């Protein structure tokens, strides 16, 4: 049979701030989906968080794109936002639904969605990750990792069934424009784009031996807004496992040097992507409780979710950043975040001016005064003078 | 609507010693709370300890200095005294209320107070904090960072909201004086007086644009005893925080150096201030388990929880410390306590003399001979003689 | 008496590579330097590398932007380039002179210069720096911590003569804009600036309380070449100390957290600045050889020569550097080297895109085919069949 | 024979700033005193230096508190003066002899003294030790640890001939009296006097079994100028080993915990005291140059040279803190010294106020306009519309 997985991911509010939800909400969500489940909609759910980040896990038959999948979450997003985030006064309640949420970040664009059809193997392992505090380009270096870099997937040259590997789809976000590049022919131009996490992303990769879908992560394309380009952020992505596909343990590799990405306290910083536990994870209520973002509001975390599938079925989730040898890359991503702090408001540790979500630079131009630099040489002791007496 | 936020704290006894207090005195504490607000005295609240001290965080209509909430709060703290630190004879029973409570430490000087009065936002995020064995000074170095030091709160630089920075509401509290400094411009003169802990404190902060309260800290003035100064130590603090102030985020990074502070063993010592999770939050019996104070009665610690207001309601508490970006900075915290504390009886591990809850030094110089210098050159040989023979 | 003290830097041949340089160059430049002061060119002079630089450092009193004084570095660089680079075929002889010199890199943009002019004070302690394998805007960090930051100098808050603070000159590389601030009350709006590192650099600093130049650091506007924005990168900086000016160890201090800075392998990384050593230095024969680049050509390093002019004669120089504290950095910045280099071809370890010094990208767009996003989505089976088949 | 051993130091001037010394100081020092031992002035001599401080060691049988001895160390400092530093204008020329000196440091106060006058045992093993960047009491923990903690010095308990301990002569350098301590029955009393490192200072140790001179530190009394405590800073210490005194290595293992010490930057800070190498030792030119201070103008640092007499000639000196074991020691003060640095300028980094060298406290109370606080409660709303407003 062929199944449909969706995540669709929103954020209606946080608690406090943008650290985290309130518990309520994810139990309203999963409420509300098992109603859905009743009346046919969908087949299975889970329902997580990682920070102030919702992910809704839905198993189907509708296929990709599906107005009534999505419209099933639009409206758990607005019912949450209605009937918990606006009762409570949640921070940036319906932040990613409501252009005027009371928030200061980038409201009302959207929930996202990382979505796969195909036909459920004879086992059919999966992997749901959720991050908070950065871009959907985070996800870059990881995915490159588990699909094309022979240090991390011992397959690709180990296992004759991967020998022939991957088929990455790109999209530039600015230029809204697709690249196929194929692994491991391509891999030198695959880098020199998507090394630019900002523009260049992977969206989808694909099975080189027969089409097969592999992964499927949340990006679109920008949208250019008073002058600024305004992408949606925290992704989701969705990594099908073994059998020819990354085994778990080649997907988990992928996220063991905790890379430095974008994000982190107000859009406008890089630091290290956390692999984060979650809090708790209640199979049978299908509701997991994911980390808090503290320091800086972050560091940026992603999170992992195994599950098997069963005509549709989600057994799961277990947490697969649970182990003492994700201690140790947890202390590194906290080391480096109190290293990388210390730069303050510099890059490379603040984003490169264009991918700053949050600015004063309009302000600051509106008030300090320029001297065109070849005037200036004339005129600078007679500058530094009136400073001074000034 | 307007709403008060009161946070009034005392230690009425310690399980054991001075390291932590009893459960049942949070317990006895939080059902006399729910009695007030069945009648109509409080909208809300919620009780916690971090180390010996109890913090009854109340919301209220009443306003700042409100004698019917200060009373309340006393009151909770004298049944908690007689019907549950007297009845296990608790160390120190009474501790602050009482002038001859069974300790050695300052008694009697009464509880502290942290309340803010505001027009409660669309959102309204507050954080609540508590340390142990330590003086309200212990916070000037956080305060300073998250309103005024653009390493700490990034929106200084990047969010034109906050461009124009905050009034700080600085206590003299040796001669009773108040100073009120804006930064950035008066940064230098604010440091050279807040960087005196001991005299000097932030006790407010106010947004600059529009004169929002953004802080209030717990510090009164010194009360000249015997010829010593006697403070009130174990501070609370409350701060609001987003849009346009610091994020929770920044706030937090406030805290993510574990600076040596003021108190520690017998009020005497310097260590470093431990960012420490909550033993248990129960948000719906309204009761939260601080840290223990241990090793040399330390390290100080300060704890974090958060809150969402509604209508004066508190939604929480939210332990924001509990991350393990947050794991590396205890680590520090214990390392350093280990450091210092090889130094034993030593400044500037020890305090200096005027700054030393405890002291013998009267019983020293009562008993050790003193010779005039000049003429001890002369005698020394006869001296050291008398020494030796003797 | 007036002296000016001039620092003009070129990379003039590697050995091997860009690693270092071959120590006859360094040998050679002081002979010229020599003949030149015999003659009263000059006054006195030191010469020295870091990496594959080499500063000639020379006290004179013929001004600022002297033509005699730039011609004479010019012609010394021109001459050890031909007489010893061009002998050995040293890697990049004459890289900074010659637009055709033999490496990959940007080649033949000139000498870069720091300088100052002012009246000798009854002691004159002065600093100068040299970096390798970064940008000018590597020294807004250490420059903004030693003149603005009071958790770096201290004489901001503890003496008064330091009291009202500094003003930054700070060059918009791009459009070539010069901006005047002042700190500490304009230091949210200068930040906002600085942290572009690529963009606006702090070119000089002096004081506020009667003008007097602090320092000054080499940067020049950009030029447009072939579509890219072209500048000249690894800053040379003289720093004046003492007396109401940073301490020397405060202006050491500026330096003792490796920041991240841009530069490091082909112009297009970002790595930890190390505090580095000199391998030797002779004050008699006037030469210190500093250290080499290694892994990934760097890190990026600086080093610190500290000198007292008396009647412009140089004594000196003083490796800075040198101490066990410094050792921490180090090895903090190797740490942070390993660390950052697992990252690969990934932001933000390798620059935003128009801040390579290298790319393929034209390359790159020139053979991947794009494919319009939303015609794209149409054809996405039909194309990933086509892969398949092919 | 009886024998003087006497350490006369001064700083007369640094190399840059407050760094170092100008190695032509030593070399002029060393030749002066060659011509005084040629005369029969001295028996014999070491010089060094740790930091800008110069040691004269001088051995002679003149006897403690000699014009001749005292008056050729001041013209070797007033010579070295005016031929050296002056013309080289090196930082702070003359410093401690010279009220006018080219510094912003307390200057003029003189040179400092240890010395101890006594009979040459068959073997005469002493120590001298120089710290830079301190004050005398930061050798008041070393000094107690190695003739009084049992934990340090083994033969306290395990050596007989030391079972009954040690005599301290302490000097109150605010109201010139002295006491006499007894270990170790007065211990405590001795520990709640010597903690105040800034006010009770250890200047002579005595063995209690006959009265024999064990040590002698370098303090004198506070002068009272413009308001102000005025010390004199950098202390040098004479110890007496073996044979009943402390081992050679007891000694040491006095100073293998790098303790917090009051001074570093600007005299107004708190950092390690770190156990540093001498950067070279010539037995035969009599002279060792000892570390440099660097960052935050240290951190502060000890040197230990050992020396044996024979009939007062001086065989040595030998570094003693060079083993990989102080390597550690070096390593501990790094990381510490990195630490406690983030906390800019608070106490207890920064000294308590009456103990700070460099103040601008009344610079700031002549502007920052106070507020009774009982009137300022009634009138705060209207001071914060008027700075809001303002
Ligand atoms: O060693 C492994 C399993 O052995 P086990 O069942 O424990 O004997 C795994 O590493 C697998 O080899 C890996 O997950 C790939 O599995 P397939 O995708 O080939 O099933
Ligand atoms: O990036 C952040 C929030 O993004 P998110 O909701 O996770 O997309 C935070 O760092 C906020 O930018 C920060 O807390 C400031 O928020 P405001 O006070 O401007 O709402
Ligand atoms: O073990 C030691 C010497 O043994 P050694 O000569 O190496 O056999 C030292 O620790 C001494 O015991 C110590 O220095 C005390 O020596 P005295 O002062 O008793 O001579
Ligand atoms: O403590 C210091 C010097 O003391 P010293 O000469 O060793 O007694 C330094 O930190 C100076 O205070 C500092 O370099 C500032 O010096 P000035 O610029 O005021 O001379
Ligand atoms: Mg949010
Ligand atoms: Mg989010
Ligand atoms: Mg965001
Ligand atoms: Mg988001
Ligand atoms: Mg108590
Ligand atoms: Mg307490
Ligand atoms: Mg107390
Ligand atoms: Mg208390
Ligand atoms: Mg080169
Ligand atoms: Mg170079
Ligand atoms: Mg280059
Ligand atoms: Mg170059
Ligand atoms: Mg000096
Ligand atoms: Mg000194
Ligand atoms: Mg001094
Ligand atoms: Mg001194």
């Amino acid at each position: 049979m062929r199944v449909t997985v969706s995540i669709i991911k929103a954020d209606v509010g946080g608690f406090p701030g943008h650290a985290h939800v309130h518990p309520k909400m994810l139990e309203y969500a999963a409420a509300k989906l098992k109603e859905a489940q009743k009346r046919g909609v969908i087949i299975d759910y889970f329902v997580y968080n990682v920070g102030d980040d919702i992910s809704l896990l839905m198993t189907h038959t509708k296929g990709e794109d599906n107005k009534d999948i999505h419209g099933l979450a639009w409206e758990t997003f607005k019912e949450v936002t209605d009937q918990i985030a606006k009762r409570f006064k949640l921070y940036g309640a319906g932040q990613d639904l409501l252009k005027d949420a009371f928030s200061g970040n980038i409201r009302g664009m959207g929930p996202q969605v990382a979505e796969m059809e195909f036909e459920e193997r004879p086992s059919e392992p999966i992997i749901a990750f959720a991050a908070d505090k950065t871009e959907p380009g985070a996800f870059n270096l990881p995915l490159y990792k588990m699909f094309a870099d022979p240090f991390t997937t011992a397959g690709l040259v180990i296992d004759p069934s991967m020998h022939e590997g991957f088929i990455f789809e790109v999209l530039d976000v600015v230029e809204h424009k697709v690249y196929l590049l194929k692994t491991p022919e391509d891999a030198y131009s695959l880098l020199g784009l998507i090394g630019t996490t900002g523009r260049y992303i992977i969206r989808k990769v694909f099975r080189r031996a027969d089409g097969a879908p592999a992964a499927a992560n949340s990006v679109e394309r920008l949208s250019l807004i008073a002058g600024r380009y305004v992408g949606k952020d925290d992704p989701v992505l969705l990594v099908r496992a073994q059998s020819g596909l990354p085994a778990v343990g080649e997907v988990l590799e992928a996220f063991a040097h905790p890379h430095l990405v974008h994000g982190w306290m107000r859009g406008s910083h890089a630091g290290p992507l956390m692999p984060a536990r979650f809090i708790s994870v209640d199979p049978e209520r299908r509701i997991a409780i994911g980390p808090k973002m503290t320091r800086f509001d972050g560091p940026p975390k992603v999170g992992a979710l195994g599950f098997q599938l069963h005509e549709g079925y989600l057994e799961g989730g277990v947490d697969l950043f649970d182990d003492p040898a994700f201690d140790y890359v947890r202390q590194t991503a906290a080391q480096i975040a109190d290293y990388i702090r210390r730069m303050g408001p510099f890059q490379p540790h603040r984003l490169p001016p264009e991918e700053m979500e949050y600015t004063a630079l309009p302000k600051i131009l509106a008030k300090v005064k320029p001297y065109p630099a070849d005037q200036y040489e004339k005129d600078r002791k007679k500058y530094i003078e009136a400073v001074v007496k000034g």
